[PDB]
């Protein structure tokens, strides 16, 4: 099925977000039910739909490392990094806003994985 595809969207996907302050991860990783327990990082992309499907054709992603997909073209994408300790509400975020390309797994041609790696930093 593709329930992870939708899952993935569920957790690296925001379409049109207006601010991307820490505010905003706060307020939409609660949205998106990653608050229980704070999940440390997780990082959004922002934009057209389209465009991260096509990370799984030849169109806009490349092989990398061992069985994943990074995008040839970048994307707004937006890092929320827990702050504090807790792994329990209330989750405490501190947002950094980047444009690059992201590596994904994809699974029956849809995005299922996104790997936080190249988005981590303490």
């Amino acid at each position: 099925d593709n329930s992870r595809y939708t899952h993935f969207l569920t957790q690296h996907y925001d379409a049109k977000p207006q601010g991307r302050d820490d505010r905003y991860c706060e307020s939409i990783m609660r949205r998106r039910g990653l608050t229980s327990p704070c999940k440390d990082i997780n990082t959004f992309i922002h934009g057209n739909k389209r465009s991260i499907k096509a990370i799984c054709e030849n169109k806009n992603g490349n092989p990398h490392r061992e069985n994943l997909r990074i995008s040839k073209s970048s994307f707004q994408v937006t890092t929320c990094k827990l702050h504090g300790g807790s792994p329990w509400p209330p989750c405490q975020y501190r947002a950094t806003a980047g444009f690059r390309n992201v590596v994904v797994a994809c699974e029956n041609g849809l995005p299922v994985h996104l790997d936080q790696s190249i988005f981590r930093r303490p």
